[PDB]
């Protein structure tokens, strides 16, 4: 039907970009760096958790990531780490981030 | 050195944005999960492969794939396997693929 895209009932990709500011990347990294050990160490559900950095946008990173289900990631969302993690690193962000979720196919 | 970027000595993160023709949806979709199945089975190197759909641009598909070094990736797009299925592909595109290589924090 026509509101499919609202539901996916399978895996859901995302490519998360996010624009930091130079200067504070080592700053961003630890912080993420240590959310990302929390996700993947405490979420059964999220199946690939990973930072990248661009090859040609200072201070771009594009995160790869993979969640089991909706119900995953809703969970993801709310937990007290990501919430402490994200008011940790809006500080050191250039632009607002640009995030893509996508259907898993298998 | 200014030349870095050359070769990232640690995990590579790939998204690769593939453009399908929509009526010929299927016929890709099978046969790059089959491809998938055989990465998977046959390269330890290959950390992630994940094909995912576009939930705006109608036949638009973005791979997710990390691989553990360079040479994982260098072997990856030489097997008789991965050309045999670029080869069945091909047909079924609309337009050329972005690929955006990435380098992976850890």
């Amino acid at each position: 039907h026509h509101h499919e895209n609202l539901y996916f009932q399978g895996m859901i990709g995302v490519v998360a970009t996010l624009k930091v500011q130079p200067a504070k990347a080592a700053e961003f990294e630890k912080v993420f760096l240590d959310l990302a050990a929390k996700v993947k160490a405490n979420e059964p559900g999220c199946l690939v958790y990973q930072l990248t950095r661009s090859k040609t946008e200072e201070g771009v990173y594009k995160v790869l990531e993979l969640y089991a289900s909706m119900d995953a990631l809703k969970h993801h969302g709310g937990t007290d780490y990501f919430k402490a993690a994200g008011a940790a690193m809006g500080p050191t962000m250039a632009g607002a981030p640009v995030i893509e979720y996508l259907d898993a196919v298998e």
